[PDB]
């Protein structure tokens, strides 16, 4: 018939313990793209040295931080810039 078992099935469990070079890392990328891709996956993989499936996991959770009302927000857009360039002969 069958094999057997072949081992049993992984089970599930959370990740909470991480440096703050790691987090730094992490927390200035999901901000950017709440949502990890194939790809920023990747770089964080290398970066945080972290697994894919523990980046992933943790850029979702986050999302959960913001449903909270967070403080007071700033409405003031962020301000613009400009150049400037003469000329002569």
């Amino acid at each position: 018939g069958s094999s057997g078992s072949s081992g049993p099935d992984f089970t599930p469990q959370k990740f909470k313990e991480k440096t703050a070079e790691q987090l730094r890392v992490l927390q200035a990328s999901f901000l950017n793209s709440s949502v990890l891709t194939d790809e920023e996956l990747n770089r964080l993989r290398a970066q945080t040295k972290l697994t894919r499936r523990e980046i992933d996991a943790w850029f979702t959770e986050k999302k959960k931080s913001k449903a909270l009302k967070e403080e007071k927000m700033e409405i003031d857009e962020s301000n613009a810039g400009s150049s400037s360039g003469p000329s002569s002969g």
